């Protein structure tokens, strides 16, 4: 009915990991940082990549939610270039227009840091994650990943770092 979101940055503000290397992305990623527009304590989450044949995504997210582990598989399919990304089979989504995917930042076996965009019912959300090959990373990280949300409108009360977990993720 009604909502109210901070507008998206421009594309050229969101920067592209060079020389992306899809192989050395795969397997899983802690949500160790999570920013967005989106509507305003939360426990960490883990994403699998998994690298099909045809060198799309397989992505798996998975929650500890409800006493469960709650999963979800999404198809990211490589877009206009090496480390961004679209949404397979976007039509089984309701109200789903658009969705973008870019990998900002990673040195591939600790973190990165992703960008998604996406138009759904009419409203456009982003939000950047900092993704960490172990639930933890050093402050450095964290603090550059709050810098670089920042840089793209977003205050602080919209930028949370999920608690580390053991439940459905490992530990």
């Amino acid at each position: 009915s009604t909502s109210d979101l901070i507008p998206a940055p421009p594309l050229s503000k969101v920067p592209l990991q060079q020389n992306f290397q899809d192989n050395q992305f795969h397997g899983k990623w802690y949500q160790v940082g999570r920013a967005g527009n989106a509507a305003l304590p939360q426990k960490m989450t883990a994403q699998i990549y998994e690298l099909k044949e045809d060198k799309s995504y397989n992505v798996t997210a998975v929650r500890f939610r409800k006493k469960k582990c709650d999963y979800a598989t999404m198809t990211f399919v490589p877009g206009s270039q090496p480390g961004e990304f679209t949404l397979g089979n976007i039509k089984s989504y309701p109200g789903l227009t658009s969705y973008l995917v870019r990998v900002v930042s990673t040195n591939y076996n600790q973190h990165a840091m992703v960008f998604f965009k996406k138009v759904s019912q009419n409203r456009e959300y982003f939000s950047i994650t900092l993704l960490g090959r172990t639930k933890e990373l050093a402050s450095e990280l964290k603090e550059n990943f709050i810098r670089f949300s920042k840089s793209l409108g977003l205050p602080e009360n919209h930028i949370v770092f999920p608690v580390p977990i053991d439940q459905c993720i490992d530990g």
